[PDB]
């Protein structure tokens, strides 16, 4: 469905070129900051799809860019790529972000985009590393904005739960969640040697994060009755691809565990996170799950 901006000419100082900064007031008056690509193929009639990449934890949208690479056409030709700028370098979920409503941030710059730009509603997507993982998560997790975005895919995401670090049980802690459908699609990656947000969860920063595979497990419980899985090893049995899914909807739940890697953005070559590369490109991988799942009519 393409929103009301379609035949609308692009902003006068942006068409495929180097991303550009916005300043962005929301309606409660706080000014917030984005970057946003637009691809070189974008047509003002043509319903586009939009993929919002959220930082990690001290990083910037500028960087966020450069190590998610959802500008990059090879791998991205169709959807306009928009890098939020989080408060203090951080997003809402983290222990440190308090009273920061990221969601309503994340709302208000969708329906901006809406209005200036032919975006197709339906193929609206998030993804993010480690605090915008979490950020990313907590999207899915929120009864409107689950409604609103397609699908997720959270890299190294950081899903705390407020819980003390004597308290945290992460094989079996809480994941505070009210998604607003059925059916969300989310793909999650993350390396089993990740000391910042391990693989195995526990205490941190004095809260409590979950096992990646409790957080995995508790996203499919929810595809309920069909649920079926299957495991497949890739790069020789280095990665670990897990899919789940119900009546034909194989692989709505994926998650990539990657064997040796450590707090990173998974690249075959080095980036800012990790400088010796590893078995594979997340990205290219986030852009085809995308494009398999559409917000469903209703
Ligand atoms: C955004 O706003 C800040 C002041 O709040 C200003 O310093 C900055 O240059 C502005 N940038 C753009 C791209 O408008
Ligand atoms: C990169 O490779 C070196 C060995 O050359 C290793 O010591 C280091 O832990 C690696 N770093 C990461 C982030 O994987």
């Amino acid at each position: 469905a393409g929103s009301a901006g379609c035949g609308q000419p692009l902003p006068p100082s942006q068409p495929g070129g180097s991303s550009y900064g916005v300043n962005f007031t929301l309606s409660a008056g706080t000014q917030r900051f984005y970057r946003i690509h637009i691809p070189s193929n974008y047509n003002v009639n043509t319903p586009t799809p939009l993929i919002f990449s959220f930082h990690g934890r001290g990083k910037t949208a500028e960087s966020q860019e450069k190590l998610s690479q959802f500008s990059n056409e090879d791998w991205n030709p169709d959807a306009i790529a928009v890098y939020p700028q989080g408060l203090n370098k951080e997003w809402q979920g983290d222990p440190h972000s308090k009273d920061v409503d990221d969601i309503a941030f994340t709302m208000e710059m969708l329906d901006y985009f809406q209005e200036k730009f032919c975006i197709d509603s339906t193929r609206v997507y998030a993804a993010g590393k480690s605090n915008g993982g979490g950020f990313t998560n907590l999207l899915a997790c929120d009864p409107t904005a689950s409604t609103r975005i397609a699908a997720f895919a959270p890299v190294s995401g950081a899903y705390y739960q407020d819980v003390s670090e004597e308290a945290c049980h992460p094989t079996t802690v809480p994941i505070k969640c009210s998604p607003g459908r059925p059916s969300i699609p989310i793909l999650e990656f993350h390396g089993t040697a990740d000391k910042t947000i391990p693989y195995g969860g526990g205490g941190r920063r004095g809260e409590c994060l979950p096992s990646i595979p409790h957080f995995v497990r508790e996203w499919s419980k929810r595809l309920g009755y069909g649920l079926h899985n299957t495991t497949k090893e890739l790069y020789d049995g280095n990665v670990q691809e897990y899919q789940y899914g119900n009546g034909d909807n194989r692989g709505i739940v994926t998650h990539y565990r990657i064997g040796g890697l450590g707090h990173d953005w998974p690249s075959v070559r080095p980036n800012s996170d990790n400088p010796n590369g590893t078995y594979l490109d997340a990205t290219p991988i986030i852009v085809k799950f995308f494009k398999q799942w559409v917000l469903p009519g209703s």
